[PDB]
């Protein structure tokens, strides 16, 4: 009984404290909370990204971000961030399921994909069990904490989903 | 060099290049990740984004005439990468301009912008472009499945990349 | 060898003279040319409607309007207007084919539909031969020239199109 | 290990609510926000609002044990040339405890490991041998001497420009 | 120093100092060469001119309480000069604050602003101020005749000046 | 005297109609207008409008015999510290004729005698011995060497900073 | 020991309640308090009119208005309004003296004038004793409470003032 | 038969070419013509300065600038600039007379003053003959062409003028 609800202004302090590492709101960087607030106001009607607070038993446990929503090509990227204090309880996989529900059954998308660090085998395994296939290995794609990291792109499609989970 | 495609250069895109840009193509086109069809839309977006350094464009010209466009997009200086696309006017295809311009795009990204990685996306069935980029030193990193709906069907694309070390070796001994 | 190209500001005088009867630009009425110009400027980046000049042998012969584009429900309405001087040559059906091509193969829509007067059997027949089924009869839906007219809504879907014309 | 000696000095992104702290870190010496001068608090606030999305400067409050002890400013961030200047200001009430050097290390970590810069540099008064020595021990080499470059308190002062590069850092601190 | 007027300093004017400013005085007063009477007018002008460096203001404070104002106006860095005025709250007159503050104003103009000349204007019949400024090293440069209409009559003013050499001598051995 | 040899090289204030000339003085090296980058002509025009009353930079067309031969840029004008950087650009078609040195003299005249500055300085590539020599003969002393300070054409270049002061000028050229 | 001080926003409620009869702020009419506030904001730096609260023993007793200030011709009109609860105590004449002081000794004007109803002999007498001569009788110049009223214009000049009161 | 007329936008190119030395429009510096144009637009209704083209026989021969107009203290500074090609013909003194006429007889000022270089005895003599007395010697008041110059302030008053020239 984990669910998604739309991000609201009053959720930003929660968002700000989920993490040193660049964060992006509508492809625009922010560090300070004030910067995040300003960007949140500036992009309020932009449908190219959508965000949801993940909540269980009324407490806020993480964030879902769909970004690069494109309805002509019918795809979006998604990212799940779980509050460090609620990690290791399979909320990530529960929320990934909800993100899939939303993208395929409300937004009418054909493809969802995601990016994870090559060395995050735990997440790679979770996404493989949910039905995601690996489509790409982006080499040295992000400079993080002094070193270039490699990421795996993974994807799933709307027919295989509206079968296996519907 | 002397008896050959020799005089190809790049210059910064200017407002008066837009009619040329508009006529290089059926297919959604994007200016700073914003769609346009009409020329008027393209003009408006061009004005709106004039100081944004996240994309940079160059007209390819040879013998004084405009023959194509280079687009570097998603320029990110923290990760030190960019995507690029070379578009050759259909009337100037088959004269080796794509590869000539690709070399100039690489020069610019690695030697002026100080990037570490450049990459590009091409249709899996664009063997001509795939071959050109393999000869220039690009390795294949990714096959993005059914990533674009074009002319009624989902197409698959190849992502290809080259890094600033392999470039400042292979073209800078 | 009839084709579609995107409407440009310089096409508005042509648009204005294709017709006494209310005309709409982004669901906003206009009569005078100046009103049409102003609305054209005001809505330039709005993707909820798209327009194309139909041209053959370099001369302008009509207009295609897709309106109420919705990418979540994946549909749009379309209207073909042929210049009175180029009617009776089957440009309407040629342009309807191009509108179908565009909506289904570029925009990735699932359903296109259109509205025609119940008494326009000639147009109803053309659209039936192109594969459109009748979905509705909207009774007394428009007051035109002193009387309430009834319209037929007709639709076609993207799988039957990407078979029969692809 | 349990038996280390370690400081809990850290850096966090500057916020609007940090400005009163910033303002009172120094009427006597011109201070600049995005290369624009300010004296009054009101002027600082206005400039802070005006420059909020500009990435050419980045600021961090230095804090230890949860209290605010200073400010780090990286300015003239240029990602094509891959460099930045930095300035450390330590609150006068927390001077003499090696926080400057501790914060300089954190500034280096951030510039080289987050921002992906190749060169960091700083400016100090030629007569500040204590600071010059600290920066020499952290790995900074002297690159030059800007003569009579600032009029401060009635006299033209000379400054030393010191620098460290991304290779010498990802060696000496890894 | 110990048993004396000792703790006088200058700090930058802030918005919350304006009520104090407004009540230091019959006489037109100017903020960035623009007149005001009402407090509301002063507030509005204060906002309107916040980043203008052609004037700079400091509250004079002693023992933590606000005792006056320093105004440097017509700051010109090409000619390297400024005019200044010291205003002491009437309730803190007769304690040597004017001369203490004048010294601080001189310090600021010559040692922080890098000015070559500071000058001031006082009524010809303000012998008290004339005397203080003569002792601080100011020479008389000008007698401006009937230069201000004040309280029904045309008053004559003395312009006085000191230069950056005579200052960084007399107060900086 | 009638029998002098003299150039009619002068400086006049940059105008909007000079921008096409400016634009074509150099796709290969980043150029800056009020510390803001531009490549396209349109971008240059926009920045020119946006900064028209800003006195922190001043520009002059160098002209001789009524034709435009180059540009002088004084940048980072600071009147509290009483200094400015300057850059001379000579049109490639008018190089090798000592206009750089002639224009540098005019730039000095203007900075010291109109702007009332105490220090002027400039930056040149360490490997440009020809320019270094010219500036040494005009009275500029070397103040330092900024190491690997610019990424240009695939490599990190080192620059020399050179300076002259208002006393040494109002001696040597009066 | 009655004095003048500059009108401030917080004096407007007092102003509004000193009076059915049109009132003007910078030659613009108002009835409601909100209208007065808006006009007060709109005209804050306009030196063509100046206003002063008349106060005695710290309580607000009336208003002085100088209007049509013209510094080339060196004149202004003034009006004294006394709160009805403080009338009949010669505050009007005390305030008129202060208005004269201000106009002639601070503003450097050459002529001040005022308008009063022809039938207000009490005010006419006060102003005659202060040195004002009658310059004009404006016939049927104001419609007030159903009838056209006639007004007397009265004036005094700066030399006769800087003699007789200085 | 030299006269004054109000400065107009179309006079700016003439103004720009009368002169290396800082010039001011409403106390704001300009060098380029574009800067002068922009400032001219920005200050069009500001009465604190007024400018007049001096013209004789229909050709433009110079400029009069009244600046720091203050109507409470009833004074202004003025500057005469004569085009170098029309110097040495006593247009300066003719224009100074017109500036006096305007300031005292139209603007109703009490005092006009001017600033000239101490070493410009020719101008000092002209102004002494017109009735100006020296009021001040401002020492090292302007840095010009590498050196600090000293200026003489000179003034004349409205009663002595409306006698001697009226
Ligand atoms: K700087
Ligand atoms: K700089």
């Amino acid at each position: 009984s984990v669910r998604l609800r739309p991000l609201e202004r009053e959720d930003l302090p929660f968002v700000h404290q989920l993490d040193s590492i660049m964060r992006y709101w509508f492809e625009e960087p922010y560090e300070a909370f004030v910067e995040l607030c300003d960007l949140y106001d500036k992009h309020i009607h932009d449908q190219s990204e959508r965000r949801f607070i993940i909540e269980s038993q009324g407490t806020k446990i993480g964030l879902v971000e769909l970004v690069e929503i494109n309805h002509i090509h019918r795809r979006a990227e998604f990212q799940i961030i779980i509050d460090p204090t609620h990690q290791g309880k399979g909320y990530a996989g529960a929320a990934a399921k909800l993100a899939m529900e939303y993208g395929f059954s409300v937004l009418n998308l054909y493809k969802l994909y995601l990016i994870v660090d090559k060395e995050n085998e735990k997440a790679i395994h979770i996404y493989s069990k949910l039905g995601f296939e690996i489509e790409g290995e982006l080499k040295q794609e992000f400079f993080i904490n002094g070193e270039y990291r490699t990421v795996i792109r993974m994807c799933i499609f709307q027919p295989q989903y509206l079968a296996k989970y519907k």
